[PDB]
């Protein structure tokens, strides 16, 4: 009875430690992400005029440099230290450094995703950090659902594409796609889609003749998904579509970065960029989004811990009184 | 000299012997995604049914039942060992089990992020592996940008939504968003969002008089995001829209069994349902793909293999005529 209350006492103890020190660990943590926004908030705006094109060649390649400085942010931000010398963002692994760049050339992560759970009341457990898995790297390319890039075969047309999206669910088919630009037997563009595992999708018999023309700015639908193509483009210009694959933020900003410093002087030149610079926007804001997300998710913890601190001086009350109301049997 | 072409052969043997071993772990891998798909396949049949206002209450608890089949079947998958007795997708971490589930009852990783790249020529380093994290854990939940629960306040009224997407990647703002149904000064429902950091979007002003009503089946949008309502909701009935999450797939199963198990006997039941079954095919789905992106992924480092078999061969036969011509000097 009184060795157990002492003992009860005993986990109190290290049941508001353990609250205490979770607050502060994920008030550090709030901090890093809401930095980490703000370098993405001015990526967006830097992609955004980098499909203005009123810019200058020379305004462009010095953004790439702003963008630089951006990513080398992010990386900071990604492997930052705290209140031990530990890294937050690494997982279990407390010493190893989470983001680094082998010379394959890629960003890699070299922590895990094992998440510290405390005791924080009797019964309730709280995650005092994320990992850099979660937080930075596995983000979807594309839209979130499909990605769109060019193919081996340079475009010779100023056709450009949309990000698009998946507006039918029921109808998605997860592909291969490719989307070639080609001639009717009249003379008329005409525009054709056809994929690994679905042969022929626009139209089903692969016949230039039986298939749709292309309209500028024209939404193009299939297998449960729209996207609309701009410009002129010329037969033979191909776009690839595919499903949407993990990917850091990190070779996000890298690849802004490289579309940056690509040639932007003549019209043709021009349209190569747009359709990345729409997937690029895209993926700077699932990353918005993403980390939103793991913020959120922090807020609700934080919401579980002053939880927890009036619940633990409610069973600490209750404690002291049992002591009162026992020590008054002697 | 001849030294070091002893050596060079030596380097060649180990490259043809690391190339044999990747070819095969590769193919022994594309089996088991290859498998799961199968699952999954076999999950989004079950899913579409569940949306189906036919099937019995009976009917659909035998489902629950095939869908705890399935997820066994894809934690089986995840935990597979290949040739050695040591995990597939766990990463550097080759004895520990990827995945498990804590008490917590959330289903979590226990590898980490690391692939071992091999030397199979002079210069090419090719990945053997892929890991948990990436194959299994890391999907986003909801449409892969936003998804759509209901709040605390169960819904009074017949009210469902499409899984939605984003039509507009720059007017997009990740938020939490509350939509909320009420009325008119005049009697008519109407439809309202808002949202923590955005304020009020639908309509500005807050105010139900200035705010749009609820047309059946209309499409209702906001900040880049389009989305449709269909039933007949009553007034201070909610949904809240959020930015996507990662979640694992094992979870999106964990959910299509607690929903295919609530009740679905009356109208006002059969529409709670529906909101989360449209959300549940998002996310199978989102997976179907993202597992073809590492089959597709997969795909290519076969591809650079059978390139590396060819080019090895060719890096011997002039070895093997370096010794020739240089045992001719003799």
């Amino acid at each position: 009875q009184i060795e157990l209350i002492k003992q009860r006492i005993n986990n109190i103890e290290l049941f508001q430690n353990n609250r205490q020190a979770a607050d502060s660990a994920l008030r550090l943590e709030e901090g890093i992400l809401s930095n980490a926004v703000n370098s993405l908030h001015r990526l967006r705006e830097i992609q955004i005029q980098a499909g203005n094109p009123s810019l200058s060649e020379e305004d462009r390649k010095t953004l790439a440099v702003e963008a630089q400085a951006l990513l080398n942010q992010l990386l900071d931000y990604a492997n930052t230290k705290d209140s031990n010398g530990s890294y937050m963002f690494s997982g279990s692994k407390s010493l190893t450094q989470p983001v680094s760049l082998n010379l394959s050339g890629q960003y890699v992560y070299n922590g895990d995703s094992t998440q510290r759970f405390q005791a924080v009341t009797t019964s309730l457990l709280v995650a005092v950090n994320d990992t850099g898995d979660n937080v930075f790297m596995r983000i979807p390319s594309g839209n979130g659902r499909f990605a769109i890039r060019e193919t081996l075969t340079p475009n010779t047309g100023t056709a450009s594409v949309s990000s698009g999206s998946v507006t039918n669910e029921a109808a998605f088919v997860p592909d291969n796609y490719t989307m070639t630009f080609a001639l009717n037997s009249q003379g008329n563009l005409v525009v054709m889609v056809s994929g690994t595992l679905s042969g022929n999708v626009i139209p089903p018999s692969g016949l230039p003749d039986d298939a749709p023309l292309y309209q500028e700015g024209s939404a193009i639908g299939f297998n449960g998904m729209e996207m609309v193509v701009s410009g002129l483009p010329k037969a033979g210009d191909s776009f690839s579509i595919s499903p949407a694959k993990n990917e850091s933020i990190f070779s996000t900003v890298q690849r802004m970065i490289n579309n940056l410093n690509k040639p932007y002087t003549s019209s043709v030149e021009k349209a190569a960029t747009q359709t990345e610079n729409n997937q690029l926007l895209a993926q700077i804001d699932s990353a918005l989004g993403h980390i939103l997300s793991v913020q959120s998710d922090l807020g609700a913890r934080l919401n579980q811990l002053e939880t927890a601190e009036k619940a633990n001086n409610d069973y600490l009350d209750i404690s002291a009184a049992t002591l009162k109301k026992l020590r008054e049997i002697d």
